[PDB]
């Protein structure tokens, strides 16, 4: 129904969505300002690593700093095939996408990195309170020339 | 408008199927394949090989739940959160999962992971289920050495 509360919810959902879209389409130099889409105490980072522990960057300044490292390590990164999922929580979105670009990590040769990604975005007062990325670390190993372990699955149909 | 009332109906029905899927345990896992369409696809989208292990069709889903009940004999999903989307036929689930892993040729272990699941529906049944996790936790549960990525310059 058309109550003012459901209008507020819809309003917020619409503003939050535009922030998700902006985050996902940010490229090149503007990547250095993306930290401004987060709350002061916002957290962003990679939730699927080889260690099994999240790489979580806490706070806007730290996100700012890490965006510099990221521009060096992924100089031409683009997100593609982007699909945004709104949820029953107007402050929570998921995104399913791909990504591609050069990977330049010290200690390895320069490679082409492609992966499939899920992102979680949680909001608070119109800014990102928590962003989390989920991907398959095995595709990153390949991109870096690191040997991928294989599971035998004997007697799988 | 009854378009939105059909949609809301579709969403609430599909959501109960997602709940049932997620809370199925023990022997009832032999019958979960019945929640799928006949042509339905289920499986693991994050593998070491980079290709999905997709199990196509209701009958095959059934047979692969037999294998799965030997490999993961006491598996349970926990800390379940269901996300509805703007599409009444598309849901996401964030959860944990754990239990014994018992694969041929590897030492028995205890597997635990963090999981995302995508469920897409058709006529109130599951047309496509996809699981996404971190394969490195599965390696670890199997005694398989996990390489370490060096991230130099990484700040704090
Ligand atoms: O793209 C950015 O500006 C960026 C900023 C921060 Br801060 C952390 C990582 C970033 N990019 C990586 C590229 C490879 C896939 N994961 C995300
Ligand atoms: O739990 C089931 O009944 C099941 C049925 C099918 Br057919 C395939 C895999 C199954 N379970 C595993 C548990 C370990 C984490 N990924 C999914």
């Amino acid at each position: 129904e058309n109550t003012s509360e459901n209008r507020a919810q819809v309003a917020a959902r619409q503003h939050n969505r535009k922030i998700v879209e902006q985050y996902m389409h940010t490229r090149g130099e503007a990547r250095l300002k993306r930290h401004l889409l987060f709350t002061e105490d916002g957290v962003g980072g990679l939730w699927t690593t080889d260690s099994g522990q999240p790489i979580a960057i806490r706070g806007r300044e730290k996100l700012g700093e890490h965006a510099v490292w990221s521009l060096q390590c992924f100089p031409d990164w683009v997100w593609t095939d982007i699909q945004i999922f709104e949820t029953q929580d107007p402050n929570w979105f998921w995104v399913e996408c791909r990504g591609e670009g050069a990977i330049v990590f010290p200690g390895y040769p320069r490679g082409q990195y492609r992966n499939h990604f899920l992102h979680s975005f949680r909001f608070e007062n119109g800014l990102i309170k928590e962003q989390r990325e989920f991907m398959n670390p095995c595709e990153q190993f390949r991109s870096l020339g690191i040997e991928v372990p294989e599971v035998r699955r004997d007697g799988l149909p």
